[PDB]
């Protein structure tokens, strides 16, 4: 039995490609809801919320783009999952672009002071506003957060409310395998441990698990928020999403990520975003995709392969 | 091809089961097989072969459903007490039996007459536990329930059926072991749990590797003394993208280089004494290539068991020709 | 900074379905120059080699289809990776059939006699002249190279100019899973060394790769020669070529090759044959399988998943 709450994010403004938004819509209609609540979750569902738009947001320094409404609607999603985090549920958000880990992160350590990230992505989403080639939001919100990034960061604006909030040994990223040099010379740098696909072909993801939950919570328990970016599968099996790379996680790794995660009972939030049901060629990988990202949830909250979630107590006798 | 690193006896039936569950199709199944080129690549490992032909099953006409669930529970009972002497009679005979199904329903016969060796182990190669009780069951398919009527400690959980009677005990406990498991019913993982029933599902799949997976299963069923071996092998057990024509598709499953790996561990130990290959629906194809490849797969299956591997070396070369 | 030579050999007599001839255009369009061209290479493209035509060629025994031709153009190739070899180059070799590999392990070997190969492939490419079922000399490369087979090989016409110039303990497979009796036979007679699918499966890529440069490189550093066959990987992945067989190495397993090759620093040939755009089902077949194709040229020159290949030591501050 968990406490579970449930908010729609419909937002891309962290990104250029269209339909990012329909992620939410399409995820509760793989029967997201019916999911968890068959795994016996107490649930709340705060809707999908309208983020209040920014008319005049073009163009920042010739590079970042929309930053006013990333900005603004990510405030915003804090204070909901704030709501959710103290009123004692763990906090399902659905996306929307990645740049919204800005609002969810930052609104899980108002009552988290140890939280602890797992970041399961092909992506490390580390740029900094001066470091991105894109501009695109979506690929910096981790420099925003980290404590050991404040002085790289300039103030971008409707970015003020903004406080790092998280160390560079309390974020742990797997399935990395697309990472700009400057992300990479943060990584490396700065001491961030990740396991990218190539630690995963070498290691295993039962080592690459075990390992992870050694550095964060080997120490302490610590409340874990998940953030998990669908592409980090690979684009055969998750295909609507903005930005596929080739040689992802088979479903397999994804849904035993999900189980260790489950596993710990540590689970505090979980982000699952960049479902695009728009770029998918059929409406079957649209279908795919979204039901990919309810498995997840699901695992994140105790479906098992091995089927032990309902408790049996007697068989029947003839 | 005059030389062979071994010669085995292999006998093929071809069993078109379909009253074990609802869905139609499965009866095409020996025929999609045979029609891929199995007894052709038998041959060419150098097997004597013994074609006892497709099989022919009258359904009978007075089958009313038991407990108002069991669905079909006569014919498939009459059709498996059957099926277990042709299976009993080719091991007496000195023979290795390989079954084509249909569904998963045919494993009570083949089980029970290879039985008639009783030192035998069961190695059951599937997404689905298939050991639900007839009264833990909720679909009423018995495709799903062969297990149950087999193991000597669910003998007091399970009750008398109708053409069910001379089923008798035959396997215990330590004596099965399960590889593939992905959708477990609350029921089939409290029994599995509760009479210690050793498996490696998905998840210990993932963490073991197929390796470990294969090293650990002989350690359990072959490590006290050598005892022969029964492939229980349904096509669900691999992933649905490479087995996309059958009943019950599971996403995540075995993938086709895990699958070969398990068949040609079982035709290493040299114990191999009874195979089962089912739920082979060529009727649930999107698309004729979906169709051919299921059943290129389960003729690999097969191949694999009696010799078939990625390196070659089946057939053995004499000398190298000289210019 | 590496120098790579890119030479395009349009050869298909090899073999009898046409189409392979295409690989090097395919593989172009693609963006492997601008791909290299990222990766700080210095490039020489030669551009496509225009093989003398052999109009009155016969097949030999009544099996060995059109010798004359495939030898002749192994013949020229040689002379060109020869001379790219000796101008400093890295030679890569866009096939066109693997019988491409007689010429350019030939040109190599005359000015890198300690050369090792590395010959990853869903086939051993093994058969002599004498064991050939199929009679195509893309299945017989190997043979003509092997200095412990040379009294099994007959005088071919159009063969005469090849030297027997690699050792069975030089050459190593990776990824066998469609070898014939007399190649088994040969493999096993010769101690050559082969890494099967089956092998991958039990050691994992990883430990492949560690004993694979035991075998090769553990006494000495010597240059490495990459024969790589688009087939070694699983038909999913690579389509769009003649012999594909299911269960090979996945999208990871094949990157993790390529990138150990690039970390000893010794590769000094490297051919992508069996590209074959005209054998895929549509135009996003073909494209996926020249894709990958790039994919494996980058990694083998640098590429990572991780993103380390670019020098990166200093952020922009606000
Ligand atoms: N080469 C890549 C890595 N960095 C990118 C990331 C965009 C995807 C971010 B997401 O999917 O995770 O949201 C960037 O634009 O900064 C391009
Ligand atoms: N049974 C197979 C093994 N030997 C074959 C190889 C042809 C493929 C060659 B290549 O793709 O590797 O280039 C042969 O024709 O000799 C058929
Ligand atoms: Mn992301
Ligand atoms: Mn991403
Ligand atoms: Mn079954
Ligand atoms: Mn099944
Ligand atoms: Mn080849
Ligand atoms: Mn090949």
């Amino acid at each position: 039995v968990h406490s579970v709450a449930v908010i729609g994010a419909p937002f891309s403004q962290g990104q250029k490609r269209k339909g990012v938004e329909h992620g939410p819509a399409a995820i509760r209609e793989a029967g997201l809801m019916k999911r968890l609540s068959s795994l016996g979750c107490h649930l709340k569902d705060f809707g999908d919320l309208s983020f209040t738009p920014v008319p005049k947001d073009d163009l920042y320094n010739n590079l970042i783009v929309n930053p006013r409404s990333v900005g603004l609607a990510n405030q915003e999603l804090a204070e909901v999952v704030s709501r959710a985090v103290s009123d004692g549920y763990s906090c399902v958000t659905l996306g929307g672009d990645h740049s919204l880990a800005i609002g969810t992160i930052s609104g899980h350590a108002r009552h988290c002071p140890d939280l602890c990230v797992v970041w399961v992505d092909a992506h490390a989403d580390i740029n900094t506003p001066l470091t991105t080639s894109s501009g695109n939001l979506h690929g910096q919100p981790v420099s925003f957060l980290l404590r050991e990034l404040q002085d790289k960061v300039p103030q971008l604006p409707g970015f003020s409310w903004i406080k790092p909030c998280i160390s560079s040994a309390s974020i742990v990223y797997i399935g990395l395998r697309d990472v700009d040099p400057p992300e990479h010379f943060i990584l490396k740098n700065y001491d961030i441990q990740y396991f990218s696909m190539r630690d995963i072909d070498r290691l295993g993801i039962q080592k690459v698990m075990e390992r992870t939950f050694d550095l964060l919570i080997g120490k302490r328990q610590r409340p874990i928020h998940l953030s998990f970016d669908i592409d980090a599968f690979d684009p055969t099996l998750a295909p609507a999403t903005g930005t596929p790379v080739v040689g992802g996680l088979t479903y397999r790794e994804g849904m035993y990520i999900a189980e260790e995660i489950h596993n710990t009972g540590l689970l505090s939030a979980l982000d699952l975003v960049e479902v695009n049901p728009q770029l998918a060629t059929s409406e079957e990988e649209a279908k795919t995709t979204a039901n990919l990202a309810v498995d997840v949830i699901a695992s994140s909250f105790g479906q098992t392969r091995e089927g032990g979630h309902i408790v049996y107590d007697q068989l029947p006798t003839p």
